[PDB]
């Protein structure tokens, strides 16, 4: 599923992402925009370390989900990476919440540092009624 901007904002809010660990809804929106373009079936194989990023939040298989084919893979979230390619994003959200409970926080995603960090991200939630 490719989410429309405001539809995603409302969904994330209902799922309790607004201000989760100090992270604004606008920041979560910015992350999803650049990671997958709000597409839940987005997958990205990293040829360099043999891991794959899954879903709307591009959650990595070495730490937050198990896909069986990733070397040195840990399962901090305990989810199958398959759960992060569904149309329903409840599992992707729970995984994202777990990921930011590490001291790094949202900075774990380099895309966040490059295009969201220290920027005006209001644009991602403007007009959505959240």
């Amino acid at each position: 599923k490719v989410f429309e901007r405001c539809e995603l904002a409302r969904t994330l809010k209902r799922l309790g992402m607004d201000g989760y660990r100090g992270i604004s809804l606008a920041n979560w929106m910015c992350l999803a925009k650049w990671e997958s373009g709000y597409n839940t079936r987005a997958t990205n194989y990293n040829a360099g370390d043999r891991s794959t990023d899954y879903g709307i939040f591009q959650i990595n298989s070495r730490y937050w989900c198990n896909d069986g084919k990733t070397p040195g893979a840990v399962n901090a979230a305990h989810l199958s990476c398959s759960a992060l390619l569904q149309d329903n994003i409840a599992d992707a959200v729970a995984a994202a919440k777990r990921a930011v409970r590490d001291p790094q926080g949202i900075r774990a995603w380099v895309a966040w540092r490059n295009r969201c960090q220290n920027r005006d991200v209001r644009q991602y939630v403007q007009g959505c009624g959240v």
